[PDB]
């Protein structure tokens, strides 16, 4: 009955490329729970069990962005929708193939004097690419074949919407399997096959006009833009090797901007993208496109270029790039205290091709860009879809698990190194709790630049000295957490170290999961950035 | 100029730059800034304004102006139930992939919850039916912010346009564009609108996109093509026998009658678009014995009742159909349509099928045909209409009866406008059942100030009919036509063809429902 | 088993007071269709079938406000949700107990590449008081209890039985000798009279005016006060204040009853920060204009009494406003909607049901000074649409006549504009199988366009060149031929004889058309103000 339907869906889901599913024990039995257990023992799919439904959703995001696979999470309780909300919104904005699995009871009253099987909020209506319900399995062995095809093709429709197999717009899907082995295609092929879909929108750009590339989250690779000065966010794949340090951009006067993906960092980027005297061309990989103050002049997916940049423009930007990273390095050297920017510069020098970098929001993701990281050869992950400081520990854990599993399918597994701030760490500290029955990454290291509060607020307008009396409680928000004791409580190896130890410590493989705490200072963060501006 | 006027003129100016050539408008006080702006563009000849009274049928008018020429069409109305009345047209525009922009005026959102007159939860009313629901935001009284506001208003408008036309998604559909407006709502007694791009370019240019998904298919396997609503043109599929719905564009010269399909044994079928029509088409699709390849123009693809091997946008073909297979389908096609034409002539009295055959015999290349989504689209398909060189429209999105008359009027008007931008205008002939005509009879209503189609003939085949089924009317079609001042002459099926050679008129042809069961059974037995 | 379930649910709806259910032919069978057919055959319930789903929704509105009973309408097609939307919005805002019946299918695909059983829009989540689904059908005595309690739940939410906020409810009954209910016809779960009490201390010595709007309650302790009552407000006293007199007075505080929506002077005062406004409503919601309402309640505990001079000043402006309207209507040659409204107002006798369309009609009746005492006045003031007014009158006539018939046939007179009439013209077609009112007269004041815009800013003569096409919207519809096409009795008369025509009974349904002028509306109203 349901059991055959259950095994059919899981089989099709595996054929569709799902390799990881995330579960939490709930009052109701999970949708497909027994079928997933069977598949997990046989080695066809990998289960991850958590108690915290919120960190479990972010765990599923990590398992998806770690290697690009669609990931399932099976809701189990009345609080699951509420707890999965944040990760679903992130999956929508960051275009992450996340399949949320539900199980409705159609023989039960709905909307009356009882808690509902699925406590429904409003976000499913606005966040998901599809909400598909399979419909009740029926006792009909005469029609066994007809239901097999109906179940499997619908599962392919779920996967198609999840991975953007026809829309070029991956994102979350709500897959419902209500509650009261037929074979798939031969050679393991999916039931309904959707080929690679190319979505193409050419755009004429004249490269002789002084041009800068600004690539952000979700940017595509563009070989014909490789030589242009490029301000690339850390999660943006780089097409060339002519980088433009973000602090150098406000000291230049570009006449034309090619904008790749969705930029979210640096105030001078916002100022330039909003400049009515500067044409801005949005090149994206999906149907969506962003704008700053309504200044995007055209949208497309690839450039058709004529002309070539004037060598004086390239030399002027190249000299501005060298000037910018020099001021950063020089005044970090002349700065007596350790700041998060110091920490980010140390992590940047320690990484090597093949690593995976997972960056928290707030200062870490900006600090790494300011330090001049060369992301070539490195996979950079960061939840830029909504830029939350929640769920980052489990994002790194899932991203490391997925990435290490992909390396396995082909030497020791590649390094996954994470740089997050202290609030970010305390937010998702329950992500460290992993039972001995669950998969744990072999080469994950989490670097926590701990300046005992939110350092990025020392740089905004509320960090101005005229607010010094009142800004500590409501923007600084110190906590005095014993990071080492918290890691001890969760049985994860942890050490507090100084900046010079980071490179050596990271090079020496430790336990599968380790937390490297570096005590940083934000008292002097504003003065440090003011000095970096003054050196420019 | 006050904010509401400035904002409404900027919005209408950008919509014209986006290709809007026709706007349907419904009266109201809250939408006065749009109406004022729209009439000026009408008087300057940038658009054609169409005023209607009934929002619901006005939406299907807008649909017709969209499918007749292929352009985005706005419908603008006041706040409250005026917006709810666009519901039915939005559902049809959703499934039919029609670029219908619902341009609603609204009270300031700050009044929602105060009990203000005619103030409801507008934003989001249409839910998932629309491609997007976009609120422009209340216009600030800020003269120094004007240029900035111009950039954001225009950019929002092009987002509305892009979602509605599928400029980047390849999935055209309806879009809700809500505009909160505040007093003053009429232009001030100040005698320049913030400018858009030079040379009439759109604020955010987005070139039409290419969405490609190639599919390996082997034509040596005995194949039949089934092409439904929204199907595309496939030259490498032109030689194969094709069962094509009336609104599906023909790719070749090898037709297959729908009655002939269930008497043949195809080994694979290529499905084009979304087959909505034939009952035998669906019975063969719901068969795991025969593989199905779905070729669509956009991201959507139909539930095949299972057993769809693959979906794509185009075929890459190896091999060629068996000559024997071609001869067999071609024989059965002749046999099926010969059985229809012979039983028709043998039937003593004129039926709905006879009227449909007479219409098809009278069409000629260049004509536009609008069919009611019930029996007319089936009857014409049974008569074997060669839709090549003909534009065939029908609201096959949900196949409702709402707005069928207005859709025909909208399609004629938009079709004629396209011809006008290049001798005498082409003909648009509509075939509507009486119950459908009775239902949307108020869709005939065109105020004396508004455009009437130049060459539109609505053919009503009246058979006085098709626990709720107990209502199945004897409603005078002529009297209805006088009530909305439309010339109507009742005729017979033999005068139809000659008559159609002769502005907007209705030709009622009295038909019989008594003998179709006998007629249809006679066709089944002749196969 | 679903047959038993439907019979149980239909039976519980009868016991819950449902007397009328509206149906539409659609792609699949309606929910409860057979059990509803048996109830209609046996006379326990009255079915009304229409083709137009939108007019069928408003028919249910009429059948609900005509006598206060909960009314069901059963969706049967894909476009049903979309076509029912306008009525459901009105039912939410006007607090009308509308039960929308759905029959979802749990054994079928949902959300896939196919047309859906229900094409869902976004409004159900914003408008309805509840969404209850029964769940698919040896345990028959327990299932009977679950089904009947759930059905009472639906009824309670729709009638505001525990919330005091009646409104629309979505009731889903899934599908792939009948168990009795409580004895003596009692409902399964009894919810007794609920009283939501919220007293407000108001000093009546302060110069006070009362403004009452839609849904206003009756306050015997406010009878003596001057009252600017909207037509659909039940009057508690005998001291009216004409709305045009309001700007000639200086009230010091205002008691606002229900939800007012008419007259700019009412809005201007309700927003005056120097005027305390107390909102007395019958339900949990309360209105505000510009956030000026100082307090809310359900009733007033009063201290003091109005000043004798205040009563006299209000009464004098009241007479002056009545004199201004009556006199200027006499010195105006052409006939307008305001003349037609006055003639209707004088033809009404106690026991009548007056149904007023939006636009000028419901305003003109207020300006004509109609005493609503003894009259049952209906108007779709929830959203003030001009849609669905014909079927609203028809359903209200049917429910009102059915109330009287069960007592041992009062008149329903409708006054609507021409645009309003053309909007819901499809409501005139009723099959011979379907209930038809016996004493419904629809007066159509036809000035070939929307006369209300002649009275607004867009009616200023500076827009005379452009106003007619986009605000007037003339249509030249032959109203006579329209009613003829639907086999509806209709005559076209002058206003001189509309009075007498309404005095002599006619066919069960009849349309009286009075040709009107709107090119002189702005001058007429300007003269009324100049005569004030
Ligand atoms: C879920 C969530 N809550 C609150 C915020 C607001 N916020 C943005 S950055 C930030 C400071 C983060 O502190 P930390 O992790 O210590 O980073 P650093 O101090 O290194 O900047 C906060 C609270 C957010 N982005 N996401
Ligand atoms: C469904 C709907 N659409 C549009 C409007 C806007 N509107 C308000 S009054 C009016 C004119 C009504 O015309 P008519 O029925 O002739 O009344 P008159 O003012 O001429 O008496 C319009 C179009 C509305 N209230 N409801
Ligand atoms: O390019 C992307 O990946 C991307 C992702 C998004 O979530 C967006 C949301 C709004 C607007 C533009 C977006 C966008 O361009
Ligand atoms: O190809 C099309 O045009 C088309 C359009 C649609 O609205 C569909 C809706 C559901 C399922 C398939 C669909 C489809 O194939
Ligand atoms: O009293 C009523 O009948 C009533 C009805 C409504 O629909 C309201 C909506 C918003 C705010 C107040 C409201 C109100 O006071
Ligand atoms: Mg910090
Ligand atoms: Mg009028």
């Amino acid at each position: 009955p349901s059991t055959t339907q259950a095994r059919v869906v899981v089989d099709e889901l595996i054929r569709g490329g799902v390799r990881d599913v995330v579960l939490c024990p709930g009052s109701r039995n999970a949708p497909l729970a027994f079928a997933l257990q069977d598949a997990d023992r046989s080695g066809r799919i990998r289960l991850h069990v958590r108690i915290d439904e919120r960190t479990a959703g972010y765990l599923a995001i990590g398992l998806a962005i770690g290697a690009g696979a669609p990931v399932c999470v099976a809701m189990t309780s009345g609080t699951a929708v509420a707890n999965l909300g944040p990760a679903v919104v992130e999956a929508n904005y960051a275009r992450v193939p996340l399949i949320v699995l539900s199980a409705n009871r159609p023989y039960e009253l709905l909307g009356t004097g009882a808690n509902q099987t699925m406590e429904q909020l409003g976000y499913f209506g606005t966040q998901v690419r599809a909400s598909i319900s399979l419909g009740l399995a029926e006792d009909a062995p005469e029609r066994t074949s007809a239901l097999n095809a109906t179940w499997r093709s619908a599962t392919c429709r779920v996967l198609a919407a999840a991975t953007g197999a026809r829309t070029a717009n991956a994102g979350p899907v709500h897959f419902d399997i209500p509650l009261r082995t037929p074979p798939g295609r031969p050679a393991g092929k999916p039931w309904t096959y959707t080929p690679p879909v190319t979505f193409d929108q050419p755009l004429d750009i004249d490269l002789s006009v002084d041009t800068v590339v600004i690539s952000g989250h979700g940017a595509g690779v563009h070989p014909n833009l490789a030589a242009l000065p490029t301000v690339a966010e850390p999660t943006a794949p780089r097409s060339g090797d002519n980088p433009l340090h973000p602090l150098a951009l406000p000291l230049l006067r570009p006449q034309q901007v090619i904008m790749l993906g969705r930029p979210t960092l640096h105030r001078p980027v916002s100022v330039l993208l909003a400049d009515a005297e500067v044409p801005v061309f949005a090149l994206t990989t999906g149907p969506r496109w962003p704008d700053v103050s309504g200044n995007s002049q055209a949208t497309g997916t690839r450039a058709v270029t004529t002309g070539a940049p004037r060598p004086a423009w390239l030399d002027r930007c190249a000299a501005m790039n060298r000037h910018a990273i020099a001021a950063v390095r020089e005044q970090l050297a002349a700065h007596p205290l350790t700041t998060g920017l110091h920490v980010a510069a140390a992590v940047s020098h320690a990484l090597r091709p093949g690593d995976q970098l997972v960056l928290g929001a707030s200062n870490p993701v900006r600090d790494v860009a300011l330090a001049g990281l060369d992301t070539r050869g490195i996979r950079v992950r960061s939840n830029r879809g909504v830029a939350g400081i929640d769920g980052t520990v489990s994002t790194a854990i899932g991203a490391a698990l997925a990435y290490e599993g992909a390396h396995e399918r082909t030497d020791s597994p590649p390094r996954t190194i994470a740089l997050i701030g202290d609030l970010t760490f305390v937010h998702d500290s329950s992500g460290l709790l992993i039972g001995p029955t669950e998969p744990i990454p072999r080469s994950l290291t989490i670097v926590v630049s701990n300046d005992n509060g939110g350092g990025i607020f020392e740089l905004l307008e509320q960090g101005d000295p005229r607010f010094s009396d009142v800004s500590s409680r409501i923007f600084g928000t110190p906590h005095d957490v014993d990071v080492g004791a918290l890691c001890r409580a969760y049985h994860v190896e942890s050490r507090q170290i100084e900046v010079d130890e980071l490179g050596p410590t990271l090079d020496q493989p430790g336990a599968g999961m380790r937390v490297l705490e570096v005590k940083a200072d934000r008292s002097s963060l504003r003065q440090l950035h003011a000095a970096i501006k003054a050196a420019l």
